[PDB]
């Protein structure tokens, strides 16, 4: 109901954690397991590559259709670019229903 | 007498220690061996994989048998799960004598 | 809406009757067919054998699940057995929704 593709077997969840590396244990044994760990974190890169199957229009409409254009005007800030201090902003939501076809 | 499997040749003991890495020896020689070591410890992972041979029931009992069920009730803490601050608890001992067979 | 398996071609109806064996007809002919039959009935055995395809659980649940157990208590009459004079009784309805899986 939010829109999208309903999938019985969706893309599976990729779960990730840091392996716990404990600090120094005491000299004698104690079975109350571990509260002392080495405070750490990880970083890295992650790349996702989805292939999408397109469906071409077969339209026999005569007149021009409605497009998603950018307003060519004297603007202070370009749409869908970064700001004066590098904040990336998205000025409006873009749907996907622009082309037409008969019912 | 504690229960379990009596084994003449049990699983052998795996013993592990840190190799002693000494600190700086003196300039001249002394044969009173070593009291000065580098204070260290190790960590790692360990995985044990036992394969178990099951014995299926061949029961011709009619009525239902006694099972190990969890009490479905409004509970504050689920049995055999962690607490509000991550302490794993086991609420009761579970035996293994639930199925029946004639003597 | 009663539950079960909706079938376009269900198991076909097996219909059975006793063949009418008439009593003595009169000496002369009469075309008013027959009201006098030999009062009889049949008995026999009937065996039905359905094969059912099961679907195993693939559950990665940790804690124990809810089962159908029989109450182990000092009982006067065992559930789903016969009485003191051989009446077979079923004490409660048993559904089939006991195992769990995520939605």
């Amino acid at each position: 109901l939010m829109g999208g593709f309903g999938l019985k077997n969706p893309p599976p969840q990729i779960l990730i954690k840091n392996t716990p590396v404990p600090a120094n244990p005491p000299a004698e044994f104690s079975a109350t397991k571990f509260a002392s760990f080495i405070t750490q974190y990880s970083t890295g890169q992650v790349s996702v590559e989805i292939e999408w199957e397109l469906q071409k229009e077969n339209s026999k409409r005569w007149n021009p259709e409605v497009q998603y254009t950018s307003n060519y005007a004297k603007s202070a800030n370009v749409d869908f670019t970064v700001d004066n201090n590098g904040l990336y902003t998205e000025p409006r939501p873009i749907g996907t229903r622009y082309l037409t076809r008969p019912l």
